[PDB]
């Protein structure tokens, strides 16, 4: 089904076909591509091959420097694009395989490519939808009997994030300065954050908007989910704890948030859908959906420090843990008439399962700095050190192939 | 004083001392474009852009051809100062260049009355601060209790939260009463329905000029270089939705259904004549928040409410920006201290501007004390929270000798819920 060979270890078989923005040494202009094997198929080069009804008059979306306009076309266009790509790669429509002059312009090596943020993100929201993550933060901060606050099981709690500091995989992250209060009996101090953390999340991009004042009913929520990326919500826990009452996390989150560049479309993930977790209490009707919209995605996080020769896997978790689905999050986010826009990023929350090996932050893995995490070669961590590199990966396991997400990586630079 | 060839009423918001920037279109020409308000006219900068011949602007005249102010904001203070001096000259009663060019005036001016204003910039990120000591005290009492009403961090840093950028709308945009989830009965599950405690919040906000690079703080001594100018803002709020949702991650759907700004961006140079010494802070802030430069402004603010049956709008709040405890310089410095990258056109709002006098409380949550006191809105008529069809208008002015620097309107009418 693909004339482009795909190795067994590839994140990018024919069943994936994610969208990203890339550039090369020869042509520095960011442009839209699709990953296949170790190659990128350049959609600006092949834009004229999308001849179907939804795209024939809208080929210009493939000439843009971001995915926003393609996202905003909606599901008929996404489905047509994916079918066109499938038919070109199988050579059912043989133009791309057989037009050698087009072909040699259209495919470039991933290894030689530079990736960019896939969209101009107008608004970013971070949810809090893993019951074990919220419970753990609760146990650590408020105690076992108060682990979950009263609203949590009733709505998908979330907060507005900082869009400007969402950066693409591979961007170094500087340890932030700020204010903290390490001794509650004394005034706060200014200094480098001491409790620098990662957060394993996933996120989706919004497709067509909704108009200002017009909620998206849950029945239609699936029409607005374009596809998914990996996210690391870097966090400065000492800055966070001091600032956050009563208006929520702010500078403890906004110094950096990393996403992976390849946006895996929802149609690629639908084969990996599983039943939705039972919610008790049942949510209010506006949040109810029968459609399965929970996904079996195997997630891993590695840490490698300065001097260390091998990265250690510190977390293995799964997106299927989450209590509230993306449909519920999208619907709740628009219930009040808030206008979601193409390229908005809605993140899941930190993805922790019940097994401590699956906790999605070092705040949890180290239990607030009370337990050392073994990172191999005689080294241990509670929170991140200068020079540490964190890499998140994710895969769906098919029969004889995997749909992978590439990398969501960053290295910590010293405070300056 | 100082005079334009364009006639200006004594109490006009838009004398030659102001010269605010905005984005407008007309019935003749739908392209949104950059203008400056003067008297009851707009001067179209796209038409006169070739008159900006100075060193900061001569190679950057295209910023005046844009559909938003972002690029001009991004050029920084030498460009802003050069544009303002060029406009003060061009609009002067004693300057012939534009005054006597009949055909150019025909193309360059249009009446405010027939213009449609648009949002002045594409706002990448919006942040709302919480910098009125009285407002934070009042909401603490009403949502949480008198004990620690002002929470332990408030006197040490300018508390703020990330707001929703997409739902910042220009003055005049109707605001639909939001649906959502609320918990009016503590002994029952939450319910879904129309908000019952719909509120306004009197704020001001500033737009960021040049940004800072990702990872690079803005030191407080340079913060003034990044503040372009100000608008009025109404942070519409759904207090029942807010109270149920906000612990522990903050206000969310209780704010994001709509936030209105006025369209004319008053540049900081226009406001500097109205600067006053900063309020004393005790405890003294940490050094990174310590600045001697005066950056508190005497701006008289007013809020009116007009019900769907009324002929006279009632003034329900009179307050002043000079009441705020933390300055814009402190807010911008704190926002970037961790390396967060502010970008041109970002909007940083002050917080609700409540003074200590109850007549200066900047929200109906406060003026009605969470529905326990009636607000007088005219003969016989009262409010606690906003009703369908109510129109809220925020205005603001700095008063000089024989002129004002005004802000135009920040208006919205409440539509019924779905
Ligand atoms: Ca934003
Ligand atoms: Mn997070
Ligand atoms: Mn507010
Ligand atoms: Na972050
Ligand atoms: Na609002
Ligand atoms: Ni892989
Ligand atoms: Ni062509
Ligand atoms: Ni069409
Ligand atoms: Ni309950
Ligand atoms: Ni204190
Ligand atoms: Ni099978
Ligand atoms: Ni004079
Ligand atoms: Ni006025
Ligand atoms: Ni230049
Ligand atoms: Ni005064």
């Amino acid at each position: 089904m693909s004339f482009i060979p795909v190795a067994e270890d590839s994140d990018f078989p024919i069943q994936n076909l994610p969208y990203g923005v890339f550039s090369t040494q020869s042509n520095p202009k960011p442009r839209i591509g699709v990953a296949i094997g170790d190659q990128i198929l350049d959609l600006s080069v092949i834009k004229h091959l999308f001849t179907g009804p939804a795209l024939s008059k809208h080929q210009h979306v493939f000439d843009e420097t971001t995915l926003n306009n393609f996202m905003g076309l909606g599901q008929a266009a996404w489905k047509e694009a994916r079918a066109s790509l499938q038919n070109l790669l199988s050579a059912s429509q043989a133009r791309l395989r057989d037009d050698k002059e087009l072909r040699q312009r259209a495919f470039t090596s991933q290894a030689s490519a530079t990736m960019h943020l896939p969209a101009t993100i107008g608004d970013y929201t971070d949810f809090y939808s893993s019951r074990q993550h919220a419970t753990n933060v609760g146990i650590m901060f408020r105690g076992k009997e108060n682990a979950l606050l009263p609203n949590w099981l009733h709505l998908p709690v979330g907060y507005h994030g900082r869009a400007s500091s969402i950066v693409v995989s591979g961007t170094p992250i500087r340890r932030p300065m700020g204010q903290m209060r390490p001794d509650n009996s004394k005034p706060p101090v200014y200094g480098a954050c001491r409790l620098l953390d990662m957060e394993l999340e996933m996120a989706f991009f919004v497709g067509p908007g909704n108009r200002f004042g017009e909620p998206i009913p849950i029945s239609k929520a699936h029409e607005h989910i374009f596809g998914m990326v990996l996210m690391n919500d870097w966090s400065a826990r000492d800055i966070q704890q001091w600032e956050y009452v009563p208006l929520g996390p702010f500078l403890g989150k906004s110094f950096g948030t990393t996403i992976s560049p390849w946006v895996v479309p929802m149609d690629a993930l639908m084969p990996f859908v599983v039943p939705n977790p039972k919610q008790d209490p049942k949510p209010l009707p506006y949040l109810c959906h029968s459609q399965p919209y929970t996904f079996d995605i195997n997630l891993s996080v590695s840490l490698k420090g300065e001097g260390m020769s091998q990265a250690a896997t510190i977390c293995r978790s799964n997106f299927k843990h989450m209590y509230w689905t993306m449909l519920q999050q999208l619907t709740h986010h628009s219930v009040n008439g808030c206008n979601l826009r193409p390229g908005d990023l809605l993140a899941s929350g930190t993805i922790s399962g019940s097994d401590p090996e699956s906790f999605g932050s070092m705040l949890e893995l180290s239990w607030k700095g009370t337990k050392a995490i073994d990172v191999g070669q005689g080294q241990t961590r509670t929170f991140l050190l200068d020079g540490d590199e964190v890499i998140i990966t994710g895969h769906c396991q098919g029969d004889g192939y995997r749909v992978g997400f590439g990398q969501c990586a960053g290295k910590v630079l010293p405070a300056l």
